[PDB]
């Protein structure tokens, strides 16, 4: 087959980047090794920027976020006795955050590709990338047993953290940067009412937990715990019991429990690659960078990525301009440091940190006095929160 | 003899205090174990900031001050390839600081309280403290070799960070947290032009180096130094070489450079007590806690420990409100606290440390960047340099 731009996954940075190809003429092929359900499994994301939102207006695909997203003007934090909001929307300067699943943007990315009648294909085994850096690179797979060959322009890899893109980079090119945190979080999704209209970020002596939401009655939670923990060893009780534990008083007692739909622990972590591109291979989301859920930003570097692959795509097909892209790293990378950074501090503020002494304890804690008690401090916040500006 | 107020240490803390309690009538006695000019040849700080300059105002000796001091609007940080400007003036809401020497402020206390007749006794040997918890305390030292004996209502231990005041309160009373930095500032006094107007902190792969002044033509300098370093190994040549391979290449080659009249080592560190404060004694300055010269908070946190001791006490005589004395601690440490996060930011993203891994320069690069390209980010830096407001 033959194609002008191959799509390794078909997470959300592929099927978005394939939407927006498709809507400007651009005949993409998505490659995903698992089946749609299987996609369609992954919990994942909640809160969306604005930018993300108005690139999925872009690429036609949101009705249903438009009915169902609900927009957060605000945020809590709640730290040592007390719990202090923010507020996004005059802090940032008018500005705003989404919260809609990462399932369901997904799902309405798939029916919106399904309708097209742009070409996806699901189980692709044993993908392969050849010739990088020649004229015409192609891709090979296995669709039940035979190797079928794709021919194209350029490949984008948007396959998330153990993606075959990445590995297919020299590894003497790229020079990587990376964090491991010594927790994971436990999350929790339960068909109840979430404990309130907003967000609860909250430091506690025991460590982190996380009041989110996914609808009026659907709620997502979340608690720190050690790289050790098995999530057989957390039971439904166990959890909710925890997460109270953690909460302020009132809120806690607000708090309505019910069975888990899913529950699983995501480990911490910071990855960043440079460059993010080698020949005619890009790399997008999580195939280049990954960074904590405490800020959430992972889901918004992939758009933000794709948004600028897409725009720079355009002008060398439609305006024969391909030199443009050798400068899809520099801009991306500029975005990503400042996502990375907010992402760290966040992480490093909200968790509690094994043999931290109390001179660190002292200022993690009075990191947060300063930054909730000053109007120059809760706009740092604010604009990172809500998402710093496209370039 | 008896007196009011005992005061261990004739520092800028001591003197402060003791000349505003002095013109507010509460006769005080200063005990001193070294010498006038040994204290006068302490070089150390240079910026004050508005809150300071105001307290000098009312203890009367501002006069020499407000002719030979400078006021600075804004500071320049230097990094990786640039030099940006912080106006602190507009940034901050109209604040400014002051640059005058530490060894000025202490020369004009010093003759004011000569003048004023106020009791201060130099070479005041093995000094004691008494009786803290009674009602009436007592401090004996030894003059020549007469141990005197000298009976007081209340005790401010201003004597620095190996003053004996700290140590006279029982260990397990009080609670430390300490942090203490892998290397130091080599700084060198010259009576030269200062290469700007304004003072340049530089971030630079071979280290920190800041660019101070005394005067138009007096200017102070600073680099980072391993904490193995004995100043005999650095010569005036070697220092100015050093100084200029860290400075901007059109900032190095503007330097006027010539021989030293000073040449120190001094050592990083954060160090903060809790309480301040037992029975009859208080203590103020370096004696309760001690910042990294970073972030220029030392004498200007000293200042407002005293303005603070200094208003409790006078309700204390003159209203006969000796209760509020017990808030002492419970005030200060939260301007301290405040000021120790800022000089240890400061001190991390201006410094280069040992063993840093590609994830944390990167991080540290990022900081800067972020925080001198951000209206938000500029201003947290300015009001905390130009100062947090006296509570
Ligand atoms: C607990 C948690 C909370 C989060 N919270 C937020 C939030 O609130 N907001 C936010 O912005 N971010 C959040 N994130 C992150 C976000 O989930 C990811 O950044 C996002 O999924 C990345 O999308 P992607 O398309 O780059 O990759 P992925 O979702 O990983 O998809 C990549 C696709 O690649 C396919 N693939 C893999 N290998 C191959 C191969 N060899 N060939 C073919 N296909 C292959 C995979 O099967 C997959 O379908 C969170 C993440 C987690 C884990
Ligand atoms: C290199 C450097 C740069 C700095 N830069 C700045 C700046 O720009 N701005 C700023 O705000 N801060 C700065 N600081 C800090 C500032 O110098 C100190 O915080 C300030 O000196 C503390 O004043 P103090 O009165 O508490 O103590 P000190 O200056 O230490 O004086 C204490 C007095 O106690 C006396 N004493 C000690 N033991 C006894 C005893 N047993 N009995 C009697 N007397 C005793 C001592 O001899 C001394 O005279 C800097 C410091 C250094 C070292
Ligand atoms: N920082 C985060 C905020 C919200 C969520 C979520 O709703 O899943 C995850 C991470
Ligand atoms: N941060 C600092 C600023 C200035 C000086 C000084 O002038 O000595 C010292 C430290």
């Amino acid at each position: 087959m033959k194609t002008q731009v191959a799509i390794i996954g078909a997470g959300p940075s592929g099927l978005l980047l394939g939407q927006l190809l498709h809507k400007a003429g651009i005949d993409n092929v998505i490659l995903e090794r698992q089946t749609p359900d299987y996609v369609l499994g992954r919990i994942r994301a909640g809160v969306l920027e604005q930018g993300m939102v108005d690139l999925l207006r872009e690429a036609g695909v949101d009705r249903r976020m438009a009915r169902d997203g609900l927009v957060h003007e605000g945020v809590e934090i709640a730290f040592a006795g007390q719990r202090r909001r923010i507020d996004l929307k005059r802090l940032s300067g008018g500005k705003t955050v989404t919260v809609y699943g990462q399932t369901e943007v997904t799902r309405d990315l798939m029916e919106a590709r399904e309708a097209s009648g742009a070409t996806t294909v699901y189980q692709a085994a044993e993908v392969r990338l050849h010739d990088l850096q020649g004229e015409r690179p192609y891709v090979t797979f296995e669709r039940d047993g035979e190797r079928l060959r794709l021919d194209c322009d350029y490949i984008a890899g948007c396959d998330g953290f153990h993606g075959i893109s990445r590995q297919s980079i020299p590894a003497e090119r790229l020079k990587v940067f990376e964090r491991v945190y010594p927790f994971g979080w436990l999350g929790l999704l339960a068909d109840t009412p979430p404990v309130s209209h907003e967000l609860i970020y909250a430091n506690h002596p025991r460590g982190f937990a996380l009041c989110s939401q996914r609808s009026a009655t659907r709620s997502r939670y979340y608690v720190q715990v050690p790289l050790t923990e098995k999530v057989e060893d957390w039971s439904d009780e166990r959890f909710w019991t925890e997460l109270k534990a953690r909460l302020p008083a009132e809120v806690a007692e607000k708090l309505v429990t019910g069975p888990s739909l899913e529950k699983s622990i995501a480990p911490l972590r910071s990855f960043v690659v440079e460059p993010m591109q080698h020949g005619r291979l890009f790399l997008a989301g999580d195939a280049a960078h990954i960074v904590p859920p405490t800020g959430a930003k992972g889901l918004n570097l992939a758009a933000s990525d794709v948004s600028t692959l897409y725009r720079l795509l355009l002008k060398a097909y439609r305006e024969g301009r391909g030199e443009l892209l050798e400068r899809y790293s520099a801009i991306c990378l500029r975005r990503i440091w400042k996502a990375e950074r907010f992402s760290w501090w966040m992480t490093s503020v909200l968790h509690r940190f094994p043999d931290t002494d109390a001179f660190s304890q002292r200022i993690q804690q009075t990191e947060l006095e300063y930054y909730l008690g000053s109007e120059a401090g809760l706009a740092t916040i604010a604009e990172n929160y809500v998402g710093l500006p496209y370039e």
